[PDB]
């Protein structure tokens, strides 16, 4: 049975999982207001924790999905939108290939990458964050 | 501007440190879902940047609101509804007196204090905080 004082400290020392790019940090900079999908894939890619469902192929701002339910869930659970499966969210990527933010490589399956200059627009090149984020 | 990184950047060489009892984790510690008033009204009293429009008077749990309106405007702001004034946010503080979460100080206006065993669910005693947030006790 323990305090309010006893919780901060145990989460402090406990849930230790930073996103280098917070999607809701990254809406206000930009000044897009509500959370974007594209910048919501981003704190995923920039959280180790997530991994497992989602990560850098090492090759640029080049990503691939292990686990593509698995980001349309906690896409889901974050944009209080508990009717969000693999294909409601698989329909935001091609409005993204048209607006040039997304593509898909050639020869893959779920392989993506960011054809929009991140690099002038959050500061880090992308083989800076791979090593912050122990990429390989 | 430029990038991302000084956004960030000026956060953590130009901006303040957290408040001690944020409603947002006192929300999910208490479970009590969306941010409740009581929680938020510690926020601000946890937060120096705050003493200016809300403050602890230094005796227990009581404290005072300099600028009712100030304090009012920013609840609208953490909860979404900018037409938050402090004639609203004044029945949140009827509904508490009810509830014995906080009461108002007799013959004071502007003055209330929080009646609930905050230390046993907080951890930390009055007089504990008042020293961390460097309160001086005001000369009723």
């Amino acid at each position: 049975k323990g305090t309010f004082k006893d919780y901060v400290r145990d989460r402090a020392d406990l849930n230790k999982d930073k996103p280098v790019i917070p999607a809701a940090a990254l809406a206000g900079y930009t000044g897009s207001g509500p959370i974007q999908l594209w910048q919501f894939l981003l704190e995923l890619l920039t959280d180790k924790s997530c991994q497992s469902f989602i990560s850098w192929t090492g090759d640029g701002w080049e990503f691939k999905l292990s686990d593509p339910d698995e980001v349309a869930r906690r896409w889901g659970k974050r944009k209080n939108k508990p009717k969000m499966n693999y294909e409601k969210l698989s329909r935001g990527l091609r409005y993204y290939y048209d607006k040039n933010i997304i593509h898909k490589t050639a020869g893959k399956r779920y392989v993506y990458r960011f054809v929009c200059d991140l690099q002038s627009l959050l500061g880090y090149t992308p083989e800076e964050l791979h090593a912050m984020l122990d990429v390989k």
